[PDB]
């Protein structure tokens, strides 16, 4: 055991990669957070007395979200940072690796525990990003393409959308993506404060 369950990736993107600014995001787009609540959120039925969803985020992702948001509630937080800092505090959870926060997990969300994980999500940094990109159980990507190069300084670092990546990572038909979700997810381009955006799944075989 260490390695049950697959990892998802959720981004936001532009269709030049970029995914970041100066540690924020250079959009604010209600829905779109809303979207990412939602997904990282989101426990089938019978599972959902037991059951609670991870985020994994790097420290600087952990820093980027505004005070009274963190940690995200309702699911389990965890802090990827290879020097154990820390910062605490509300309960929350590091670890020094990706690996090292499974095992953490793992260990600590027994089969004897009272709350278990549902599903695991990677919410960002590159660097995690990164990391998750190069690991064997990651299978899937949840993205939010938004239609406009807005000025970034930071990227997502495969370029997995591209004609290059595109016999390993397919995107999904989006009946498929409102089933993983479970619901109605809005489809095609939506419209917030002068971007088009969409929401999009894509996977790849492990
Ligand atoms: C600065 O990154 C923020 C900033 C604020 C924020 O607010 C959550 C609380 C809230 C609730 C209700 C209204 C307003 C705020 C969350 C994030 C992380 C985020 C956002 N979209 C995201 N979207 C996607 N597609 N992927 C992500 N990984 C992601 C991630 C990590």
């Amino acid at each position: 055991m260490n390695q049950q369950k697959s990892l998802t990736l959720i981004v936001a993107l532009t269709t030049s990669y970029g995914i970041g600014r100066s540690n924020s995001l250079p959009w604010k787009l209600k829905k779109e957070i809303s979207y990412f609540k939602r997904v990282t959120s989101f426990v089938p039925t019978f599972d959902s007395f037991e059951s609670m969803n991870v985020v994994l985020m790097g420290r600087k992702t952990w820093e980027s979200i505004p005070l009274q948001f963190r940690p995200l509630k309702g699911r389990i937080n965890v802090v990827i940072t290879r020097n154990e800092s820390l910062d605490l505090g509300n309960g929350i959870h590091s670890a020094k690796s990706l690996d090292h926060a499974l095992e953490l997990l793992y260990r600590t969300y027994g089969s004897e525990s009272s709350v278990q994980i549902n599903r695991i999500f990677v919410i960002g940094g590159a660097q995690l990003y990164k990391a998750a990109m190069d690991h064997p159980k990651l299978d899937r990507i949840m993205a939010t393409i938004i239609y406009k190069d807005i000025h970034c300084d930071v990227f997502f670092p495969l370029k997995f959308r591209d004609k290059e990546w595109s016999s390993v990572w397919k995107k999904e038909k989006h009946s498929d993506l409102e089933s993983w979700v479970g619901t109605k997810v809005p489809h095609g381009k939506i419209n917030e404060d002068g971007f088009d955006y969409e929401f999009e799944m894509w996977t790849r075989d492990l």
